[PDB]
């Protein structure tokens, strides 16, 4: 592995295809390296453009505009941050030589649900709940009569719980599909049967030169279609633990390609069932800028440069809580922060421009002899801090 | 403390006099709090330029461009990274209502060895080495006589060893009093008793809103005025410590204001010795980017930001090791860097635009069992990395 200066004309070059929060770690952990980073998006002033070389705003869905810049910027990389993204074009370029993290492939598999979930389940024969994808509202109809109450329904191109129904009798049929067809691309659903599980991970797994590696594994609470409160690590059995990675593993295999990977599962005391992967930084692993040596963002850039991991030390309990407020505004301030960090005590704001209602501001970190005690200081702090705006 | 959201109306600014290195971790600290950061130096693409969200090219000495530069940005906080710097500007922009970190006063006092030579060992009353101040190649030499041999001649307004001569005799002296003016201003010197202290180190002393806290003693090898390792925690006698944490509290509390501060001793058995110290975090310290829960440079911004510490961790046995090639170049590139990363093991590459004699190009850092393991760890991994021209 031969790294450049940034800037200079030897230099290494990554394209972050999404600057957002998750982005904006990776930008950080390449500077840290002197890679040359040139941050994409939608909107401008994004997180990650704020420590970026140089920054470009396209519809990133657009193949075209995708592969104007690129042609521009002539990236050594290019890292995707988010699944709304002109994968066919991907699919081009790495032939065309780039490098796609982890892989063009793995990026159309998991933008639509339909792509991972029929490989997981029927061509790696992984444990996943039951599911029927469909294209109309009759169509959604059979699938629940088929499927059972209760069962969930999503758009098969969202994410963040965008168009999604907790679905527990046929009366709600009519406002789920309406739904979900507000979500996405605006068609096709699909829809799984509930699984109910002890509790639910994200196991950030690793797949570098010298292997897959796995970080420890990281619980997480959900409140309406975003994660609130994640912690490391999640207590789970031996046998679950080693099954837990044995889907792991096998997922990032077939989707091939170095980096980080966040492997979703639910877990029933000894056994496993998968969910869904980010084919790079989870944003539950965000408990990781505190409880590990190396961030998962540390690690997805160590992965895809090439580098071997070696491994991953865990410093003992900790949680991260989201700051995420709700309001208008184009100037947000937040005020007691001295109230909001302290010893085993931090926070992240990530810079974002702007709010019209709720997302996702900042995130509040913490360490304890517990990952109950952590969860309580992390909400704590991210309570504490006043959004104005 | 209120922070505003960086490149938005109400955004918290932060200006580095300084962009190294040091300023370049400083950068990411701002920025993953949303602060604002301009980036200033001398040369252009300084490393804590390629994280900032702005920059400027001055020549820091000229107290007009400071003045300029600085009402141009209106910060919230001036940060300097090193001594060259017009510290009467910042005394008079103070004065005006700059928030100059720590404070405008402790960055005359260092700047000038005469000044805080004084204020520790006929101020506070403090152990240093003996020393004298010659204004004359006459006074130079009876000087040199007074203090005797071996002995130790600095130019008064020199760091990195610049211009300084160790002396063991009198044949040095025509050579000894001209190297006095190489460096520094190019006429005032000082006269240093060498001490013969069992090992030196740094002190990293956070002053904040909460009070002093000290991070873990950090030993450290010079060679040629650079330090090459530095390691944490240095095994001292708790009485020791004890006597070295009373001399940091007296100096940080005696220069005043908010931030870290490198207080550089020497330790004889029980005995420790104020050398000097640096008003921001102190090179020595770059091994607190993988031995602490919070690094020297995210406790400066906690603390001159106003929030308060609460407590440090330090995760055991932990080293840096300098990446200081030699050579001549405007493209470097490093090579064989997946033999200088791995368990326990990362490293980090500044993004210096160009070199031309020995220049810091990057820092190994490790964690063992046992500081020496840790010592050879991140020294076996800095002399993997192959640096080309
Ligand atoms: N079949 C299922 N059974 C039980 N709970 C489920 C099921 N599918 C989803 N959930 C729950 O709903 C949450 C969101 O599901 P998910 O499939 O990850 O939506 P998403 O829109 O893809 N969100 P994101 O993780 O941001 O990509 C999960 O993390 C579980 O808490
Ligand atoms: N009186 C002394 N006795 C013994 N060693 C000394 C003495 N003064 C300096 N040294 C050694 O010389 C090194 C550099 O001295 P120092 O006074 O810190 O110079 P400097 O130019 O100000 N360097 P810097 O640390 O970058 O500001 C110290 O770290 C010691 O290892
Ligand atoms: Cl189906
Ligand atoms: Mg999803
Ligand atoms: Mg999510
Ligand atoms: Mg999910
Ligand atoms: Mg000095
Ligand atoms: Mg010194
Ligand atoms: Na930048
Ligand atoms: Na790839």
């Amino acid at each position: 592995t031969l790294l450049g200066t940034a800037l200079r004309p030897a230099a290494t070059r990554v394209m972050l295809l999404g600057s957002g929060e998750l982005g904006k770690e990776v930008a950080i952990e390449c500077q840290r390296l002197g890679v040359e980073v040139i941050a994409v998006d939608r909107y401008a002033d994004a997180p990650a453009m704020h420590v970026a070389h140089r920054s470009h705003v396209i519809n990133m869905l657009d193949g075209d505009a995708l592969r104007r810049v690129v042609e521009l910027e002539k990236p050594h990389y290019i890292v995707p941050e988010i699944e709304a993204i002109a994968t066919d074009m991907l699919i081009q370029l790495e032939e065309e030589g780039l490098n796609v993290v982890p892989c063009a492939r793995a990026t159309k598999l998991t933008m639509n649900r339909e792509g991972i979930r029929r490989l997981a389940a029927e061509e790696l024969q992984l444990p996943t709940s039951t599911y029927r994808f469909a294209d109309s509202e009759s169509l959604f109809r059979e699938a629940v009569a088929d499927i059972g109450y209760p069962c969930i329904v999503k758009p098969v191109m969202s994410s963040s719980g965008k168009g999604q129904t907790f679905i527990r009798s046929a009366e709600q049929l009519a406002q789920a599909w309406k739904y979900a067809q507000q979500g996405g691309r605006a068609g096709r659903v699909i829809v799984e049967g509930v699984v109910k599980f002890d509790f639910e991970i994200t196991l950030l797994t690793v797949s570098a030169v010298d292997g897959v590696h796995f970080c420890a594994p990281v619980g997480h609470r959900q409140e309406d279609g975003d994660y609130r409160e994640s912690w490391q690590p999640q207590q789970m059995s031996p046998l679950a633990l080693e099954r837990a990675q044995e889907i792991a593993r096998k997922v990032v295999l077939a989707l091939g390609g170095y980096g980080l990977f966040g492997v979703e599962l639910f877990v029933c005391g000894d056994e496993v069932i998968f969910s869904e992967v980010s084919p790079r930084p989870h944003d539950t692993g965000m408990v990781t800028l505190i409880s590990q040596d190396l961030s998962e963002f540390a690690l997805h850039v160590r992965a895809f440069l090439g580098l071997p991991v070696g491994g991953i030390r865990q410093y003992g309990p900790a949680a991260s809580a989201v700051i995420l407020p709700q309001l208008t505004s184009q100037n947000v301030t937040f005020d007691n922060v001295q109230n909001a960090v302290g010893a085993d005590l931090q926070i992240r704001l990530f810079g974002k421009p702007e709010i019209d209602g709720s997302r996702r501001l900042g995130v509040a970190l913490a360490t304890a002899e517990s990952v109950v005690d952590a969860i309580e200081r992390a909400k704590h702090a991210a309570g504490q801090v006043k959004v104005q705006g």
